[PDB]
């Protein structure tokens, strides 16, 4: 067991010493909780954080960790947002007692070789022109898992797509692990929290507003059916200036081969810019 | 509740969240859970994977029988029998689950080998070894074992679980078993009832090629090969798919040192493989 130290927060970056402190909790008696980043937190990952801390007897583990192997292009991955002075800084405010830090080479000492291969959900939605992407993040989810084996993890609703992937994932591996999906947290005008909403200027922040209201204004508009709800949302997001919709749809919740029947999901992605903006909100029909 | 567990005997479950929680109840009472995954008809074989996993001090036997329709091309069914052999081995658990509760969901999320799996067996069947470390990995985690038993004789099933538990982080000791052979050297293998008089003679080729290699390596690596070359090229009917020495990881042979000689062919419609350890010089 490394050097531990109740109340303040532990980092550790090789995985076979979270590992260790992980195990050496749970016989304990603790429940580990692990809640996966990939840095620049900002109020939207402190709220898994808190989720995470509220579980009774909990011990928390917040990985930051950039994957490089969800990024398609080293452009990407070399553009990511970090800021690891202030994720810290946050943790410790937050009460959490670990972070764990992998480097590249611990993580993918072979590159990769044996790795996950989604459904065929991945091919849809953002994975559509990014085929590679949910297999790199469904590879490190497992590989997280796996070493800190927490009884709970925790997911933004943000990234429903990827959030109702890793349910697949847990399921269809019998991992046993509580997937746990938490509210989007956002900005006082709707905007959902990102990382990336650092790259609007001005304006853009301005426009951006569009996505949550349209989403809003659709899931009320619903109750005159799914025309009127998509319509409502398109009407928005066409007032929008600058806003390029990628894709605006109406699904089951569950995101796959089953029609929307009641209880959806509504999606979207769009660019301001060189920016993708990403949100989505539960729906009811009728 | 905890499903219910008689030790000394052997106790049969059918659902996965069945032996999940009997195991896991099991690892805390002081017991060392051991895997031995199967697909049923069990032989001399299977029973030496079995005694391996009993010898462990604390050792609680959970064999899996589960014919795996993911590693078949896109089979022998005697379950009576292969429980009447666990109980005489003194198993005391047997999971027999329904390719429904292994599968409730179809084919969705499902693990991709790496190149090894293209290789060598993967040539005939390229979707083969997926199928085979989507469902260990999935036994794996329905079982939660201290150590897991495979076979040497499927030496590339071997490694690419290996690969499997490296590059997952699996909490699991992998143990390969020594091949169990027929007095002559044939590998003991349940496909073997399919040969003729004629091809069981012929067979004993494989075992033989392996093991004058072995001998002959002390010459180098050429000479191990020519010599398995020759003993196979003594016998009738025997079509050779693949004769490779490569390192024990499978990747390319060293200059000297370890590796693994593989070999694998084609008897009539029946296909034999074998490999053997060699040391070079
Ligand atoms: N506004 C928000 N509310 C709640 N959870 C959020 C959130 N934004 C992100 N998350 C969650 O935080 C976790 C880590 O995601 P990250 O990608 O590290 C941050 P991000 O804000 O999504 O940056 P990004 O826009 O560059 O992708 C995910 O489970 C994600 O869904
Ligand atoms: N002769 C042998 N010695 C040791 N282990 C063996 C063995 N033959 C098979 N096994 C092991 O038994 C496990 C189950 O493999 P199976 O394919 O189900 C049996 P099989 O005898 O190889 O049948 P097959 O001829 O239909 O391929 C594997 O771990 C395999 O390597
Ligand atoms: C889940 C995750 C931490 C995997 O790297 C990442 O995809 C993210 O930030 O959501
Ligand atoms: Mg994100
Ligand atoms: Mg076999």
């Amino acid at each position: 067991i490394p050097a531990f130290h109740p109340g303040e927060l532990n980092v550790y970056s090789a995985p076979g010493d979270v590992a260790d402190v992980s195990r050496a909790l749970r016989l304990t008696g603790r429940r580990v909780m692990l809640v996966p980043t990939m840095g620049a937190l900002h109020e939207g990952h402190l709220a898994l954080v808190r989720a995470a801390k509220r579980v009774p007897g909990s011990v928390v583990v917040v990985s930051i960790f950039v994957n490089p192997m969800q990024f398609g292009a080293g452009g990407d991955l070399d553009a990511y947002p970090r800021t690891p002075d202030d994720d810290l800084a946050q943790l410790r405010a937050e009460g959490v007692e670990i972070a764990f830090t992998p480097t590249t080479a611990a993580m993918y000492p072979d590159g990769l070789r044996t790795t996950v291969q989604p459904g065929p959900l991945a091919a849809e939605l953002e994975g559509g022109p990014r085929p590679t992407h949910f297999a790199g993040v469904l590879t490190v989810v497992l590989k997280l898992l796996q070493i800190v084996r927490p009884d709970r993890v925790f997911f933004g609703e943000k990234d429903y797509q990827q959030l109702v992937l890793i349910r697949q994932l847990v399921a269809d591996f019998n991992l046993d692990v509580a997937v746990v999906g938490v509210p989007t947290v956002r900005e006082a005008d709707g905007l959902a929290m990102s990382s990336r909403n650092r790259y609007l200027d001005p304006a853009q922040r301005a426009a951006a507003v569009a996505l949550s209201a349209a989403l809003t204004a659709a899931a009320h508009a619903a109750t005159a059916g799914a025309q009127a709800a998509l319509d409502a949302a398109r009407a928005v997001l066409d007032a929008a200036p600058g806003v390029a919709v990628d894709y605006l749809e109406l699904r089951d919740i569950g995101l796959g081969p089953m029609p929307l029947n009641g209880s959806g999901r509504l999606l979207v992605a769009a660019r301001l810019g060189t920016t993708r903006l990403l949100d989505n909100i539960a729906i009811e029909i009728g």
